[PDB]
């Protein structure tokens, strides 16, 4: 085994297919790793635990991506300032609230599977894994279904180039994209404070942290945070894992065979794909970190798709089992910014799921034989395209 000479901050990293040989190499022989730049990353499970509990020295106030400032949004926060703005939004992510949309998410998969049964055939990404979370997110943020599309789109630009390698003409785009989502939400916010609404938004724009209203720049910021949060991630998960499942023929007919294994599959779907593949860190003060020194100041990257498949916690972690047990994978993080949205996440794959192989039994990959392209960005990753085939079936 050779070391690897990578750079994680070039997307072109993470679309390799060598990510997880490189990720194995620092796990056995430098767990807090140093890129070819000199970029420190956490690759063990243990490292990553152990930072995401000591949030005192490795800070979200520096900025959660590398190469880039703090923004004003949670995420980019340290506490208690960020469990004030976690506070005003928690309620509608909750086991109830989320479990009493049941029907609603339900009814948004039965809908766009109508929309492809009748062709035989889709792109599994487009089609379905895309626009459902879009929908579900979309919904609590007052997005018109007719605009779904636009808000996807803008999604798509603002996470699908992040790389250190970025064109100028990608680079382009992720600034216009910007701008248009900015200036549409900005008269989102005027509008909801004239008429005020039951969504997200809305609620944002009547909230008030240590008895302040929040800026337009951070009310714009958070709203994006939601907005990306949701529809960049549980995307990756459904394609992903949905491969998985096509790629081991064991797999998917022992789900197809037992509906109860679903909960189990929908966490390997998740350890598997990992969507985001890190998070930073800053150092607040000089420290030595497993074997490593760090300076205060610098960024140290969390690399959960590296601690998915550590041999210290997972058994045979390169094999899709949709029956590991315990399965306590790191796909939404840990410590105080663990994600907001894991149980909406975990139902929108159990019902899309559950849909795939109960409308579409004899789902295959177009070509079992092509190696599908993964998107080279280097925050949020997943496969660009998903080409299936399955028989035709009337809509409901
Ligand atoms: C498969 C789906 C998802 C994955 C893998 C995922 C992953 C993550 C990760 C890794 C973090 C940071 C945790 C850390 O640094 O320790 C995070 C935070 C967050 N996620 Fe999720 N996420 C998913 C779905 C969602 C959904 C559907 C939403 C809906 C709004 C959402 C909203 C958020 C928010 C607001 C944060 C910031 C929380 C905070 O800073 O306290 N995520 N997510
Ligand atoms: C997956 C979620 C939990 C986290 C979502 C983080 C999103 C909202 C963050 C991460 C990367 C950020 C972008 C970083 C680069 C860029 C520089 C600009 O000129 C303005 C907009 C911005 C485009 C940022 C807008 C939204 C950002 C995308
Ligand atoms: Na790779
Ligand atoms: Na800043
Ligand atoms: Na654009
Ligand atoms: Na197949």
């Amino acid at each position: 085994l050779i070391k690897p000479d990578v750079d994680l901050t070039d997307g072109n990293f993470y679309a390799s297919r060598q990510a997880r040989e490189a990720y194995r190499w620092m796990r056995a022989n430098q767990p807090v790793f140093r890129d070819r730049n000199g970029l420190a990353a956490a690759s063990t499970y243990q490292a990553v635990i152990d930072a995401e509990r000591q949030p005192e020295l490795f800070s979200n106030a520096g900025g959660i991506r590398p190469d880039q400032d703090a923004l004003p949004m949670m995420i980019d926060m340290d506490d208690p300032a960020h469990l004030w703005r976690r506070k005003l939004v928690n309620a509608g992510f909750t086991r109830k609230r989320v479990k009493d949309k049941e029907h609603s998410i339900a009814q948004l998969c039965d809908t766009l599977i109508d929309a492809v049964c009748e062709r035989g055939e889709c792109d599994f990404v487009r089609d379905l894994a895309a626009p459902l979370p879009m929908a579900v997110i979309g919904d609590m943020l007052g997005v018109l279904p007719e605009q779904r599309e636009m808000f996807l789109r803008w999604s798509d630009d603002l996470v699908t180039f992040l790389s250190s390698q970025v064109s100028q003409e990608d680079f382009q785009v992720t600034i216009d994209a910007f701008a248009a989502y900015n200036d549409f939400t900005r008269a989102t916010i005027a509008a909801r404070r004239a008429e005020p609404t039951d969504d997200l938004v809305s609620v944002l724009v009547s909230s008030e942290v240590d008895g302040e209203r929040l800026s337009d720049d951070e009310l714009v910021m958070e709203t994006l945070l939601i907005l990306i949060g949701g529809d960049e991630t549980t995307r990756h998960t459904l394609s992903g894992g949905s491969e998985q499942l096509l790629r081991n023929r064991v797999q998917w007919d022992l789900l197809q065979s037992d509906r109860e294994l679903l909960p189990g599959a929908i966490e390997e779907m998740l350890r598997w794909t990992a969507p985001v593949k890190n998070m930073c860190r800053m150092l607040t003060a000089d420290t030595e970190f497993h074997g490593t020194a760090l300076s205060k100041g610098e960024k140290i990257m969390l690399l959960f798709e590296s601690a998915n498949f550590d041999e210290a916690v997972f058994t045979d972690p390169e094999k899709f089992d949709i029956q590991r047990n315990p399965n306590s994978h790191l796909a939404f993080g840990f410590g105080t910014h663990f994600c907001m949205g894991n149980q909406l996440a975990r139902l929108e794959l159990s019902l899309m799921t559950a849909r795939v192989v109960q409308r579409l039994p004899d789902l295959r990959l177009a070509d079992q034989d092509s190696r599908l392209p993964l998107r080279p960005a280097n925050f949020v990753s997943g496969l660009e395209s998903m080409p299936v085939v399955f028989t035709p079936s009337r809509p409901l």
